[PDB]
């Protein structure tokens, strides 16, 4: 088995059970997993490759828990930059009706590359449109080429124009076809073993874009197959009113009534989750993907993340799709979580270590994994290093960890995912990034024009 | 005088009176000024150097209107990261008491380098501590090394611990000495001419950090000398209560009472400015430096920027000191202004072009300058270029301008300040940046290990 030693980090942030932050720390890797973490004599360990991390901070790889990677082809569309969410959807859906399998494959790589260079080693996605023969398989193909640990969601919608919804009919599917494809994807791709690089989750776009029968049947299938459940919930005032008018229930009551609570469930946004919903989520272990930049850029609101954390809700972090952020920058999203909670709820609402915990342990938690999210013996070899001697962090070496959240760092210097060194001295190793960016921009131009 | 042609930008954002955004745009420069702005007809122009900007967006240089660059030596101090503003001040003041002239000279270069690589071509600063023989001269020396267009404020404090204030006495000054040094700095350094690289403003830290007499005499001096006035105003709930309690007045009423209104005045933050204060500022031309990251990082609040703009208030942008942001990233601050107004006031509150106008034309206005802030014949040759073919902007070429605000771009590819190409292919040309960063971090270490 291949061994790898990362030695003499200026600070090794473990996020482990003691929250050890080790000066001069070293990390010994064998295959895809961590052998030991420490300073002192472990730094003298022989290894097939040694990488010198003096002057760097090492953190556990960031974990992104919500995205729509296909939207990285359609950032800052003029008719979608401003205005109401109604106009945003109505101007973007006809564009997305042109998506091809190749664009799914390429856009997954582009969005994952942006996340990887900004500190992220595991990401979910929420692909929920399948025009022109597009399949989740195309996104899985792209993810496999770039080497990121991947939770692929079988997103779905069934309520289109003919049934009184907003999406064009060409962007919705029959519900029997959705369940059959969901089952196929689990059988073909879901790896439930420790250190899995690919897991499947089932994800109707929202409880309102599919039938209530399909929400219950999806939950049933996920529980039978041992996979997770993901959807958008309580993202804005319109979601809350819709739930009340149409079902006589708050969004959280609606989720509970469908069986969409539990540690195998995580809901994106939850900006308008109420006190009873927070408590329900806390006692059922239901997770939340917090997407601060999206919630600001779409004027959704400030999610009550501090209140959720204070009751024991499992909270992870997500960038959301690139047409509603529009960046894909994980460490910048972690910064935004801290800034937004403080402006919303005061100076004690979120510090650097609490935000970074959401970005690491919190994300592992809401994806229902205990093998990622911190650095210790037997954990997955997922971690990143930032150079502390850059201009961006000059004067911030008083606390290298806080520097990543309070300052604006550049790209990571190194990234390791499943023991593979995927970024070396700021250069992505698993793909030809300039070629992918070129193809992406040509495809984006073809799609929109 | 040297001539420069910048040709074939994918998009040249002028911010001019017609807000032209020119595909294939070109810029012809002579010395410190723009000779022409146009399309490919400019390619027939002769120039000493041509720079090919295809694949790039060019924008007017961003203008930063509030800072404390000395704080770039003390980012994320553990005891100041969290807690109340009281704890922030009382844990940072003893550290700043060890500042030396060399630290002022170096920290100015570090803070300006961060601003320049993130799109900024003009900055003010608000140095308000002068321990151990430090002088505004030291900051001016650093700014002259790096080539940034500079509005240096003689900040001041006189109400210390022994007199019932929070700063220690070693960090406050006698008020007559403050006025004397203010006049010396104006006479020695303030260049009032077009395309000036150095202007002086007078800047008591807040209306409560000095006597009422110093507030009034400082304004009197500034008006006599023709320079501007700068201070912190209405940053938080404590500022509003204090002025109401001690003076029976809102912060903006108190500023008016002190004579601290007018187009030669700009107030930092104004988070808690009320409707009548907004109206007052609009009709007097009083400016505002909006500091969104600082206002969130210190839990100050969401300033009513959309309301001020709708009433006619001149609003610029500021990163604030690096101990309350803690970044110095001008284009990221522009993004934050847009994100924060939307979450505060709805989807119509601020778009990419509105935010970029605050960061350019808005900053020129609050600094009382008509020669920077947009690209047109006779304007200062201050502009920057971002590469549009980066991973960060992939899929955003549908609107190159909005991409700068809605995405998170890297450093600029090129920067021109006063006609000098100060950043070339991402590399800062005017200082040895890794050497300055090394010295900065070493001085930061010496500073925090001082005996106190
Ligand atoms: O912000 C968003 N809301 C709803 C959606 F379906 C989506 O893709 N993005
Ligand atoms: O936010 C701030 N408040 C007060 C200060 F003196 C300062 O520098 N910054
Ligand atoms: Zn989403
Ligand atoms: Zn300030």
């Amino acid at each position: 088995k291949r061994t790898l030693l990362f030695k003499n980090a200026e600070l090794l942030v473990t996020m482990d059970d003691e929250r050890r932050e080790i000066r001069g720390g070293c990390l010994l890797v064998e295959g895809n997993r961590i052998v030991a973490v420490g300073g002192d004599e472990l730094c003298a360990a022989p290894a097939d490759e040694e990488i010198d991390l003096r002057g760097h901070i090492v953190i556990p790889g960031l974990i992104n828990t919500h995205h729509h990677m296909f939207q990285s082809l359609t950032r800052v569309i003029p008719d979608a930059q401003d205005g109401e969410l109604f106009d945003w959807l109505n101007n973007l859906y006809p564009i997305w009706a042109g998506l091809t399998p190749e664009m799914i494959r390429i856009s997954t790589q582009t969005a994952m590359a942006e996340l990887m260079l900004s500190g992220c080693t595991t990401s979910s996605d929420h692909l929920y449109v399948y025009p022109n023969g597009c399949r989740l398989d195309d996104s899985i193909d792209g993810a496999r080429e770039i080497g990121m640990r991947f939770h692929a969601c079988r997103g779905s919608m069934s309520v289109g124009r003919s049934k009184g919804g907003l999406p064009p009919d060409e962007l919705v599917e029959n519900e029997q076809a959705i369940l059959e494809d969901s089952l196929r994807l689990i059988h073909s791709y879901h790896d439930a073993q420790r250190y899995s690089m690919l897991r499947i989750a089932l994800a109707p776009c929202s409880p309102f874009s599919v039938s209530r029968e399909l929400m219950v049947k999806t939950a049933q299938m996920a529980r039978e197959q041992g996979v997770s459940l993901h959807t958008h919930l309580a993202e804005n005032d319109s979601d809350v009113s819709y739930s009340q008018t149409h079902f006589g229930m708050t969004p959280a009551q609606y989720a509970e009534d469908l069986g969409w609570v539990g540690s195998d469930v995580w809901h994106a946004h939850c900006v308008k989750l109420d006190r009873a919903g927070i408590s329900l989520f806390a006692r059922t272990g239901t997770g939340v993907a917090h997407c601060p930049c999206s919630n600001m850029r779409l004027a959704s609101g400030i999610a009550p993340i501090r209140a959720m954390l204070d009751e024991g809700v499992s909270v992870g972090l997500g960038v959301d799709g690139s047409a509603s952020n529009d960046a894909g920058n994980m460490i910048a999203e972690t910064r935004q979580a801290m800034l937004l909670q403080r402006v919303g709820f005061g100076p004690d609402a979120m510090n650097a270590r609490q935000a970074l915990e959401i970005a690491t342990r919190g994300g592992a938690k809401v994806l229902n994994r205990d093998d990622i999210g911190y650095l210790a013996t037997g954990m997955a070899a997922d971690f990143v290093a930032f150079d502390l001697n850059t201009l961006n962090l000059a004067g911030a070496k008083h606390d290298p960890l806080a520097a990543l959240v309070f300052c604006t760092p550049g790209n990571v210097a190194f990234s390791v995912i499943n023991g593979q060194v995927v970024i070396r001295e700021g250069v992505l190793q698993t793909i030809d990034l300039p070629s992918v960016v070129q193809q992406h921009n040509r495809l984006a131009c073809l799609l929109v024009n």
